[PDB]
């Protein structure tokens, strides 16, 4: 009846507790203008997530909406299956290969992240056997990695949560430490340290495994989703090295770090990263129109391509890859974070936002605060000398994301820590209302956790 | 540059040959309307495909884009994580529940298809584990079916070109029979015993593989990319009672046949299925904006319900899940198939379609016509006794399509079947058009071909 009533009546809501969510029902959201989104009580909040990490020119951008239109009334769906193409998807790839960090051969389009990762693997596996190297196949990723939610996309993924319950990872899809130093590192054990034991831990990886099976090295320059994790100095330098010790692809999921998140317009560049294939979403049309594209350089396209001409024709391919709309707005989107100068405000933004955050470095719950460019995570813990969680890992978590939402405030916990992931175009002040915000959820939570 | 130079230099593109696009370039097509599209040079050309079996509506609706437009000005994106919600995935997934052909509880929203079975494989494998019955895992699907692309469902695909070089299908990942009487029929067998034979190839296959083992069974009510195979009589009804002996999840597959295009709503009304999980897509938003849907019935929910507790969360679903614009664009575009009756309109725009090419039922080279509601084939061949083809398989299909896009008309061949799936909006002339150009091109290859007789 009511429209609460309908969402738990007829809707099985991603990453949702779907027992609590038919007691408690939704937030629904109704409308959105600039950084903020308001619920249908009329309550505004700072979207700090950006939505999913995606919203870079925020969630009233006339410009995208108008150049969906103007697409819509033109051809408002084909496809580019049998050589058949279209002006927008034709674009866009040129504009994604001539801004690529590295130089880069061809542009492939999915709809979702997971797919494009999904995508990358069955490339990979179709490159190998066209070269002869049927057993060079397995994947390299890390724990915490996020990369998609597709079986395949699930195996590359090192979150338990993602694996738990759906019989993953599959065979072939190898995992090795996440680099996160506050967490793994040593006792007394520099960044520098760090990193070389995990270069080491993937050389021995390799040759345990058989370096001949190793086709590929996935990871996000930062790590999103498993909790903002900015990997220790020299790490990109030395694990690379192996990489091309080995003839392992490297390749940059750049799916959250995209189009000026980190303080340069690929994580890519601000991380030392020469990968041999890019996968892109998110940023890339503010998330407007769902839309993910893979940039693969000269090795991989030439070996595809033969394979592509011996088989018939390349066997893959969605029904939206392309899709002309999706594809126009997200040429648009790169245009205004060009024509705006948004990579260079971001990072102005970002210094402000980190600046704010580290008044509360001697906060006794807060155990790091990590980011870079406008990418922030505060680590709450229940304790500093041990770094114990208070009561179970998450519960902290759980409790300021909530009071956050209380004082006008959208983030996302990850576990104990809760991040930061504002639209490229906040401003400074809205900077210091998220971390007065955050102060306040923060404060809650102390009063909470108490004496 | 130019705009074909610049294709071929930065796409690679789906289903093409890249070294053939590197030589020959695109057919850049520029714009759409009604059931037309126009390419670059300005010739026009009936899309008697709807694109991908999908624009339902045409390519000039003007209700969907004024719905596209009115959310994206109030709420452009926003996800459906962690109990937030929004309207256009709310009103969708309630119209999605009711308008069901079978009790349904839950729906699920993807980008894609090929997500939404990639998804689906997910949800069985959770639930079973939620039930206590960890090996029951296995799905079988049939050969020539098509169920999109990723890793896993692209194992639920049972076309060759789908799997080969790509290491596929997984392990677990079954197949039975193409269900097409005119090419896997014994010689004098009856359809209702072709599909008797149908039915015990599932069973022996579950009974080899271990009963406790296979999770689920999915199909296309008829198979699309396939061929248009419309199954034999009673196949559905005895697979059914088969998967209903072994307790095994019935999966329709509706991504083509969902909204009238078998001459019902569904492919599952047509065909009597009463599947568990049914995956919808395509014609649901005609294809103006990528969404797919997974309806779940209440057992199936309530298993997956039942552990996303246990474990704290469902560990699962896309950035693009409900996107309130793709929702908003498919929640308008379902409400213009029941206002304007299209679902009734297709059905007899089918018939005039069916009877318009069965006038060339004893032409030589005309080896079966099939299909039924507003979706279709023609299987050619070059010999009718044996069903031989003309030179290699897919040369007449190939030089078929080839004639009808020169007369003007967008067809896809399928080895050396032509299709026919036109927009839902298809009037009486323009089926007679489709029919046209249809004969156009088959005079053509009659001609280029010779067979005197
Ligand atoms: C969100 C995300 C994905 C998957 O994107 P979807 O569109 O949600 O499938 C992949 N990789 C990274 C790093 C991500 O953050
Ligand atoms: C086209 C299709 C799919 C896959 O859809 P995408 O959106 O292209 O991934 C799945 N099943 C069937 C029956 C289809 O026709």
């Amino acid at each position: 009846s009511s429209l609460p009533e309908k969402d738990i009546q007829y809707q099985l809501h991603p990453y949702t507790n779907a027992r609590l969510h038919q007691e408690l029902g939704p937030l629904i959201i109704e409308r959105g203008e600039g950084i903020y989104v308001y619920d249908d009580q009329g309550k505004g909040y700072i979207e700090a997530m950006a939505g999913l990490w995606s919203a870079a020119l925020g969630f009233s951008n006339q410009r995208l909406i108008k150049a969906a239109e103007q697409q819509f009334n033109t051809l408002p769906f084909y496809h580019l299956f049998s050589h058949k193409s279209h002006r927008p998807s034709i674009e866009l790839a040129e504009k994604l290969i001539e801004m690529a960090p590295v130089p880069m051969s061809k542009v492939f389009f999915t709809n979702s992240g997971s797919e494009a990762n999904d995508t990358v693997v069955k490339m990979v596996w179709y490159l190998n056997n066209a070269l002869g190297k049927p057993a060079k196949k397995k994947f390299i990723s890390r724990v915490n990695g996020y990369h998609g939610i597709t079986v395949a996309s699930a195996s590359l993924t090192g979150l338990p949560g993602n694996q738990r319950g759906f019989d993953l990872p599959l065979p072939g899809f190898l995992h090795v430490g996440c680099p996160h130093h506050y967490r793994f590192a040593l006792a007394g054990e520099s960044e520098e340290h760090f990193a070389d034991r995990l270069a080491v831990e993937l050389e021995q990886k390799i040759l345990a495994e058989g370096p001949e099976t190793i086709a590929a090295f996935i990871g996000e320059p930062l790590m999103g989703a498993g909790g903002v994790i900015v990997p220790p100095r020299t790490y990109w330098e030395k694990i690379q090295k192996v990489c091309r010790k080995y003839d392992i692809l490297v390749i940059a999921d750049e799916v959250i770090c995209g189009f000026g998140r980190t303080g340069q317009m690929f994580g890519s560049q601000t991380f030392g990263i020469q990968p041999d294939i890019m996968v892109l979403s998110k940023q890339l049309s503010s998330s407007y129109q769902p839309i993910a594209a893979i940039l693969i350089n000269a090795p991989v396209f030439e070996g595809i391509a033969d394979q592509s001409q011996a088989l018939g024709a390349l066997g893959h391919g969605f029904t939206g890859s392309g899709h002309p709309v999706a594809t126009a707005v997200a040429l648009e989107n790169l245009k205004i974070i060009e024509e705006e100068s948004l990579v260079e405000h971001a990072a102005q933004m970002g210094q402000l936002l980190r600046s704010g955050l580290q008044h509360f470095i001697d906060h006794p719950l807060v155990g790091e605060i990590r980011g870079c460019g406008l990418i922030a995570a505060v680590e709450l813990v229940g304790d500093r000398v041990s770094k114990a969680p208070y009561q179970a890992l998450g519960t902290l978590g759980r409790y300021m994301a909530g009071r956050a939402q209380e004082h006008g405030m959208i983030t996302r916990a990850m576990g104990d820590a809760v991040a930061f992931c504002p639209p490229l175009i906040v401003n400074e002040q809205e900077v210091g209302m998220i971390v007065e915000r955050f102060a306040r959820a923060l404060d809650d939570t102390t009063q909470w956790v108490g004496p």
